[PDB]
């Protein structure tokens, strides 16, 4: 059955980590495009500004949004993937998710696992941690989801993940916790290990090309900055 | 390149001979859907009623709509098609247009063509004639198109290919004449004259199933029906 | 618990037998407004004309619109109803249902109980037949609702009825069946059988006033037009 | 000041009497277009379908709208219309006559008075009833508006009329009555007993043209037509 | 009749002292809720983002919103209150209005009351300036409202206020003046004043439970901070 | 042929240089407004917070908006300008444009210029560069415009000149860039460096009023300033 991976760039998405593992998985695996949503409807264009560039002589314009495209994968035993790559919305977030769940429907998607990334209080000196969220009494059983305690603000991942079990389509939002100290854009070693908690759910093999590499670095290049409220926060 | 084939039943479909031209590519060649616009924008449902139907016990309901698959054609020298089947809409034109020709962009669609019905002059003893409109002065070349002497009310297929140009998107509509005294919606000669004139077109092998019984049968159907105008029809 | 009952005129409402059932309810117990969706939305307004009247001197203007109102019944055992008198909207159904669906929750109600009359093949020389819709598993037991074989269009009842079990609040719809033969608009041995079937659902006393007279006086009024195919549709 | 003369096709416009005054006017006057409401807010383009037309070679796309023009009058003592020429919308009236009130402030108009035509119960034989509707206290008096005894369905002129004194506009609809037994698009004789009316409310030479022959023609042409109720409905 | 007391989070809200003022209205009278705006149409989520709570095990969902509750005071001469308890919208402003008044309209509203808190140059060593707005010539006689000089940004109250004298419908906002030194949303001294003033305006009895206990608390508590800036702020 | 021209407050509006460039022009033309766009549809009114004032006694409500007028220029040979005077939009830009574009169309403009100002690198002590945008091959002949390097982010400025060349407007954008080491909103210097320009491009004499005496003031003001890295960015 087809499985939908969605991710959304800003306040749900701590290192771009979250977002970045759907790029990868779009790019390895050549995903074709199909959909766009219509910016028009969700974004707040002085907050996401459009971007002008330069194809050939031609001036072309980027708008934010937040795109559909599918992949096949991939053994002898072949499956369909449906990436979701967009901005989280500023505006109209139920009609946004109805708009998701309109292609999930169409394209009879039967899961959907929402990825994300948020500050934490885990060190660069250990692993990262990533937990899954789910309204799905069946899937808190089949997979092992430890629980939720979280009360407080969400984000365009929760509602929608929300809006999933409420629609009564199974979803899951795998969230990773990123070390606070050290939050700028490039983080590989969390984008690896929602990687690697998606490939034990969804049961695909998960092409890593460079990124196992890439965290390595990361952590060899983090540990120069030799002030250790790391050792603090590790006892 | 994908080409687009668009279809939409009422007014612009003389005898369901377009949008019945569309289901067969869709059937025949086993179309994956992927997405259907939103009715609530376009769709007065009084005019439109949308039905319930039983799936095992339960009740399920179907909208009217415009609805988008993908086909994969066909030779050693393969393609993908993307068919439009929709119902005209009865509002916000401009913005369905706009959706599709969002569709046609995301997806990299290189031509669009929209095929229609309408009741002509022309009598069941007689081949069906199929007339193209194209406002690409390139393609009005490239093709034979004789010419466009129309004018008066138009619908949505003429709206499309006009939003197509303006777009620059290439885009043609082919035509087909439903003689106006036999109009009842089973008319396989005009869908099958609307086939192989695509077939021409795009260079495409359009299996065409029970079609050619079809319509021969539906003429040693109506020739019993013995009040000749259609003598008066010819000369 | 709060119980909304709701109706529509139009296509769902045979002899105005559902309409008149609410405003009967409405004005009996006095019913206190407080929400009129906005038409703006939802209505064609060539279809539905707002008409004007005169106020002491000033020209006021009604225009179509679904109006919701509170009666407090009942016994030393009170409870309060919440009334939904409709046209049936043209457009925009799922908005529609689902800005019904916000009252219904803000307001706590835990049922929605949807009259309507269609025209049927029973003689006025014999009782009113009213059936049940329900896809909530539950009611279907908890009344005895007959069974459902219906496949075809729909209205806003049905609709309605089906936004309501998608959102987990149980639903059914009651319909009377008012002779196809004399289907003009004052029919109150049809709004009397809703009403009956109304009460043995909800569990409430309903003061029919002037109504057990106007049906009998309807009947002894039809019965005079003496060509007589209702012996026909009795055997 | 600025004088605002609106007219509307369709059920507000027997004789299309009320629109041709507008036209007359535009034409007459060469007035100069500004503003199209855009159409697709307002109409339902089945029951309004757009037509196409040829210019040059090419194909152009004609959509039903409501056009704003100002035409320059007229004497030592100069003076500006804007003149409103439109169908009537079949949504969001509300919308559409706020659109048309932000245009009367934006340029400062300070009367708006709308035209239209009626079926009446008045012979060929005699000259066209004009009355007026205003809920302006002032222009009640101000000119002699006999009076209102009108309830029942209303128009988009109406409505407008009414969300002028609201919006503290002060507006008058005059209302010709158009013989209901020839009721055929051509009623010259009405249009003009609108621009005469018009003329002594607003003070403004109007240029006739060919109006009166024309009238005249109609008349002498009608006459002809020789099952006389117009003797009985003149009695 | 009945009176419409609102209040808005946000700019207009300066210690919470006025959305606690109607909150505690609500509160203390047991307010039943009948309706909240759809915040889709007028809440950016990313300035207001919605929360998350558990209820039992499961998840839930808190949208910023607009909620409307009534109340039902008072002695043996009793009265109903419609309650508006909201954030302030970031869009839409004059729909978000003419909902409120279309409320107002079905419930026969008879007077709008607005409460508000800016920050103002007054001590704490001294009594909270209330100051009225109307544009109601009649209110502003009825009651003493002494004037307004302001021209400036203004908010949803003003904003409110203001639709409501174009409606025709009486409103005065009351504004209370916090100290700007000490502006921590816990202003139980200013939402008193207000809750005063409003009782000499609509004339009822409100009950203000734990109230002057927590005023004084504050003021014997803020004392305590002992750059005697108020001691300038008072000659 | 009639030209638009436009400016908008906020990021594309250096030091209002560019919006006071055609505030100037609206004021010495005395400009006849005829339409402001519908804020209600663009502005995020927290951002953009609307103003009261007092006219008479009265108060009034200013909203964030883009305002159109007519200038009739100029010599024996005589010319329409439509001047466009706007707040950058938040949201609906692509829906913005077309709205202006509309105007456009119904007005006949045979060509637009927008106007801009960003932060550059010249010095105060040095002529304000001003430099060309456009995507109509033809006007990048017919006037000598530089080049585009420019890739990133853009305004509504860079995206009207998009929509109107893809509407098949002729479209240009002038920018001044003003020395970001003074930036404050009174730029009389470079609103001047643009009106200059415009005169070339459009071949309209433009009255400069005050401004050049206002521009050498600003630099025998900011010259008094005397840290010098002005003599750093000159070498
Ligand atoms: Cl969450
Ligand atoms: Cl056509
Ligand atoms: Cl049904
Ligand atoms: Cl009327
Ligand atoms: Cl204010
Ligand atoms: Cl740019």
């Amino acid at each position: 059955d087809p499985v939908m991976v969605a991710a959304f760039e800003g306040w749900n998405d701590a290192g771009d980590a979250a977002s970045t593992a759907v790029a990868h998985l779009d790019r390895e695996w050549k995903g074709e495009v199909f959909a766009a949503l219509d910016a028009e409807d969700y974004y707040d264009f002085q907050v996401n500004r459009p971007t002008v560039w330069l194809d050939g002589g031609v001036r072309k314009i980027t708008w934010p949004t937040t795109r559909l495209s599918v992949v096949r994968v991939g053994g002898e035993k072949p499956r369909d993937l449906v990436l979701v790559r967009g901005i989280e919305p500023s505006m109209r977030w139920r009609s946004f998710c109805n708009e998701l769940l309109a292609f999930a429907h169409e394209l009879g998607v039967e899961l959907v696992v929402v990825l994300g990334a948020l500050l934490g209080d885990t060190p660069h000196t250990r692993p990262v941690p990533v937990s899954g969220v789910t309204s799905d009494p069946d899937l808190a059983r089949t997979m092992d989801l430890e629980e939720t305690k979280y009360e407080g603000p969400t984000g365009i991942v929760g509602i929608l993940q929300e809006a999933c079990t409420h629609a009564g389509v199974p979803a899951v939002s795998l969230w990773a916790a990123v070390p606070h100290y050290v939050s700028q854009p490039p983080n590989p070693k969390a984008t690896l290990a929602l990687l690697n908690r998606l490939e034990d759910l969804i049961d695909v093999r998960i092409p890593l090309g460079e990124l196992p590499e890439d965290a390595r670095a990361w952590q060899v290049g983090v540990d120069q900055l030799a002030d250790s409220e790391v050792a603090e926060y590790v006892q």
